[PDB]
């Protein structure tokens, strides 16, 4: 019942106060005077935590923690010790050591040690489960004032913030809540995009950062900087969460230097967003200016095929004289290879990499039952996406980068939105927007765009239209409906709008 | 270069000696007399860490914390105050504080904080290198003794701490050597099963605990103790490895009281290691006790659709009157449902659960480029593994065990490897069984008659062959297609420690 602690220390007697002080905090305390001696002991005893010496005569504290950690890895070892040397302070933190006292140690250092490192799952849970019963209604109270792009972009990051906070709290009560203020954020979100969207095409709109502002807005300045080459990676499809779920394994090798969310334009589909990233011009311009490359819906074959050539015309336009290179990763292997070869870019000021992975993974959830356990809810899909980025040729290629002392700049075209309500459409595959001639379709649930050249989108021929879903629903057709409804519900899938889908990160960084 | 503080405490002139102190160890820091000036600083600059004092005018060093860590949650913050109030140190505990230090505090106590929060991946990385290069040539040696299934237990408990331990390492030369004892372990173990595999089913013979014996001697003692019902898991498909990877996240609900490695019988294939295990009979008894439930290769449908029947069998074989109910789960779906209905089940004394997600996983490694990239290599295989675990229904059934105080048993039928180097055969990529089949000898361990090693037969004309080391039996017809397509998967059914050593874990609720 009570927390077993093993203290091996050549002047443990010397101690005493110490022991008795944590006896009286319901601790109980088994004393040695030797490493070999704390090594019997530990081998017949079950103990919570071990407290070692560095300087015993005879066998060290990292030399008795190194056979202590052998035999038992998830017992804490915390040394206590007069040694102020770098080097003992390195072997011992290198030794996985839980934490590291100097000698005269307060006796409430001690407490604190052993609080922090026994207790801060569960205080961390009632901590997070009791700050967010005091902020909920301030969080809703917040949702019904927000009235611009700016709000929601604080809004949105709350949200996350929270959903991050809460994900591992065992009060489902609470985490209900926070899906109810999540939905109800979307429907309003939907409505003021609904609201504002064309207006921000007027001339000297107040409108956010988009698709065919970010190169020239958001890369440009870092590449006249001209102090270091650059890696832009655009992963497709990363949701906020996403990047927030891996944000500290990243910051092992760059340093956020800076964080702009932005907006991504509607379809927030590849073919249209991330083809405006590369070209800097709305969909209906790539198509006047650039008929050689532009693909509408209705054209077989890929739809993001000339991405380095609309990329290397916004450069040339933009007056830059540099060395740039595009690659597109599909797959494991060619992720794999450009890892291997990115010493040979060196010498280039740009190196762009469009890294597909993530939005196919998003895809396979609708495909294979082995994802859809995998990525069963938003939590689950943080973390599958934590367990890829960690191990992913990505990284490799982020590592790569950080020894040659390139800048990184990682973003993504749009995120995506599990749906879960249906929504009938008629028309002629995406299930968040729909273009066509003469498309039939639910109006409460759709914003609708009946002049596609107002919001710089190309018209197929005239009388074309544009649908984009809005909150959690899937554009079904009445055709197979049933079956539509059956297969796509609780899928991820982008093309609408949503919080998920278009606020997105842009993100400058150093290498350390 | 240079790592930038920021410093926090109203009497910020008191602690100019360890601002000059840090200032000489290359740390640049910047002071805050306020919170409201130091969450402005805060959003402007990028500071790698933040020291915060408790007690100042205005607000509190955890009110700026909870500010700081709303603005930018991954930079860590440390608490340098005078209070040594418990109920001070758990709200900073709580709010993800990264240390901790009471005032009066040792410059070289805030420079071992700035050491252990900053630098510690890469001083890991270090010590554990430097450690493995000091004792890499005592695990060879080690491995060059090894002569019994005790010691074979023993090395791969070794090989698999040393493992989790470089997974992260950065020298490839450490990270080929490990390889290297992995690829010589399976070899000497391949050679080892060849040798005293038969000779394990003479009576009385010196063995160790098999599939057939699992039940009988790891189950019923802990079911005749009779002081708790227990929820038997049997995951199939799990590498050592990867129970290693999830044992921390199941210690906050199960205490481990009993551990038990168990060698799978051959062939290492569900169809007859997991029947083993329900019926407590070899596969050729299985045939000849049960011909109505017994499937052979060459029949088709599923081959264990009868183990809740093997199941019952045995316990009412072996004199037991117990409230059992056997659950197979082959998706999400079933999985979410048998956690969601687990209550009904409070009053039984048993309650099976096959769970077959992690061996689906597996397989869908060859196929799905996405599952090639989630799991490339056996670190992230374990790191996919951990994350489904952590957010699988069936860490809900185990919760909801643990709620009903039930004692857990968690096991599994057997492992996989990853197989790299193709052998010719003609007539399951790891284990092969027909009429007159041509294959390489060395390559594999043969049992011309299978009825000697507890499996079925047609005649003296079939045998059993069981691939060794990481060699997967490719067909001579179509064998480059095999080759190209089957080289760096996962597939069992042969020997290899991967395969054969496997877990059987029992655990009281906490
Ligand atoms: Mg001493
Ligand atoms: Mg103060
Ligand atoms: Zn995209
Ligand atoms: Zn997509
Ligand atoms: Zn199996
Ligand atoms: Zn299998």
């Amino acid at each position: 019942d009570k927390i077993r602690i093993l203290w091996v220390d050549d002047e443990i007697d010397l101690l005493k106060p110490h022991i008795l002080f944590l006896e009286k905090k319901n601790y109980e305390v088994t004393t040695s005077n030797n490493g070999l001696d704390a090594i019997a002991l530990f081998e017949e005893e079950n103990f919570d935590i071990v407290f070692l010496d560095e300087n015993m005569p005879g066998m060290s504290g990292l030399e008795t923690l190194s056979e202590m950690k052998e035999k038992k890895s998830a017992i804490p070892m915390i040394m206590i010790t007069k040694s102020e040397e770098e080097y003992i302070m390195e072997e011992a933190i290198g030794s996985k050591i839980a934490d590291y006292l100097i000698k005269p140690v307060n006796p409430n250092q001690i407490l604190l040690s052993l609080k922090k490192n026994l207790d801060d799952s569960r205080l961390i849970t009632e901590k997070t489960t009791l700050d967010y019963q005091k902020e909920f209604r301030k969080i809703s109270m917040e949702l019904a004032m927000v009235n611009s792009y700016e709000d929601w972009v604080e809004l949105y990051k709350k949200l996350l913030f929270w959903e991050l906070k809460l994900e591992d709290i065992n009060d489902q009560a609470m985490i209900e809540i926070l899906e109810s203020q999540k939905v109800e954020a979307n429907s309003q979100f939907g409505k003021y995009i609904e609201r504002n969207y064309e207006d921000w095409f007027a001339p000297k709109a107040d409108k956010p950062i988009q698709s065919h502002n970010l190169f020239k807005e958001l890369v440009v300045p870092e590449i006249k900087k001209k102090d270091k080459p650059i890696l832009f990676v655009v992963i497709d499809n990363l949701r906020y969460d996403q990047w927030k779920s891996f944000e500290t394994v990243i910051s092992n090798y760059y340093k956020l230097e800076k964080e702009v969310p932005y907006f991504s334009i509607l379809p927030t589909a590849t073919q249209y967003a991330r083809n405006a990233i590369f070209s800097g011009l709305m969909p209906l311009d790539m198509e006047k200016q650039f008929p050689q490359y532009w693909k509408n819906d209705v054209e077989d074959g890929g739809k993001n095929l000339y991405e380095a050539e609309f990329l290397s015309a916004q450069i040339k336009r933009l007056g830059l004289n540099i060395k740039e290179d595009y690659f597109k990763i599909t797959n494991y292997a060619g992720g794999k290879k450009l890892a291997e070869n990115f010493k040979a870019l060196k010498g280039n000021d740009l190196v762009t990499v469009v890294y597909n992975f993530v939005d196919m993974l998003s895809h396979a959830k609708t495909e294979m039952e082995v994802v859809k356990e995998l990525a069963s809810d938003d939590k689950a899909y943080r973390s599958l996406t934590l367990s890829w980025f960690k191990n992913s040729p990505l990284l490799e290629i982020i590592q790569q980068a950080q020894l040659l002392g390139f800048k990184l700049i990682l973003t993504t075209d749009h995120g995506t939105i599990n749906v879960k309500n249906p929504s009938k459409v008629v028309g002629d595959l995406n299930l968040r927007y729909k273009t066509g001639r003469s498309l039939t379709y639910e109006q409460k649930d759709v914003y609708v765009v009946k002049e596609p050249k107002t919001i710089g989108l190309p018209a197929i021929n005239m009388s074309s239209s544009f649908i984009f879903a809005k909150n959690d629903f899937f554009l079904a057709y009445v055709n197979n409906y049933n079956h539509y409804v059956s297969y796509y519900k609780n899928t991820y899938q982008h093309g609408g709008i949503s919080l998920e889908e278009m606020i997105i990160p842009f993100l400058v960084f150093n290498p350390k």
